[PDB]
C-alpha cells in the first residue's frame, strides 16, 4: 500500500521565492533531471511494483525529485537549504535501503556527486523574489 505522495503544496504555510531557489529550479534541477540515472528518482518510490520489503517501514520521508520539483514551483521550500535537504533525504534513504554497490546505490551516488557540483554554483547571498 503506497502513501499518498508527499504534499508540494501548503495552504497554511509560508509561501516564498529566493534567488537560491531560482537557481536550484532553473539550473541544478535541469542538470540532474536530464542525467543518465536520473530516470528512478523522478517520481515516488513504487515499493509495491517492486515488492521492496518494509520500504515505508525503514524509510520514514520518501522523496523524488519529482516532488521537490513541484515544491519549487509551488513555492514550498521556504530557502534553498531546506530543498537541499529533501535532495538529501532522497540519497540518504537509497543508502540505508540497498546494499552498498548495487546498481541503485551507483545512480544515486553519481546523481548525488552532481548535486554537490551544482548547489555549489548557488548565490552565496540570498535575495528574495517578487512572487
Ligand atoms: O522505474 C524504474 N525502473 O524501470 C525504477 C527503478 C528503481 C527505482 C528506485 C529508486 S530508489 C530505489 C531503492 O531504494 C531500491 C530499489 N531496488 C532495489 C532492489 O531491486 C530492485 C530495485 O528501487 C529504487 C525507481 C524506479
Amino acid at each position: 500500500t503506497n502513501p499518498p505522495p508527499p504534499e508540494t503544496s501548503n495552504p497554511n504555510k509560508p509561501k516564498r521565492q529566493t534567488n537560491q531557489l531560482q537557481y536550484l529550479l532553473r539550473v541544478v534541477l535541469k542538470t540532474l533531471w536530464k542525467h543518465q540515472f536520473a530516470w528512478p528518482f523522478q517520481q515516488p518510490v513504487d515499493a509495491v511494483k517492486l515488492n521492496l520489503p518494509d520500504y515505508y517501514k525503514i524509510i520514514k520521508t520518501p522523496m523524488d525529485m519529482g516532488t521537490i520539483k513541484k515544491r519549487l514551483e509551488n513555492n514550498y521550500y521556504w530557502n534553498a537549504q531546506e530543498c537541499i535537504q529533501d535532495f538529501n533525504t532522497m540519497f540518504t534513504n537509497c543508502y540505508i535501503y540497498n546494499k552498498p554497490g548495487d546498481d541503485i546505490v551507483l545512480m544515486a551516488e553519481a546523481l548525488e556527486k552532481l548535486f554537490l557540483q551544482k548547489i555549489n554554483e548557488l548565490p552565496t547571498e540570498e535575495t528574495e523574489i517578487m512572487i
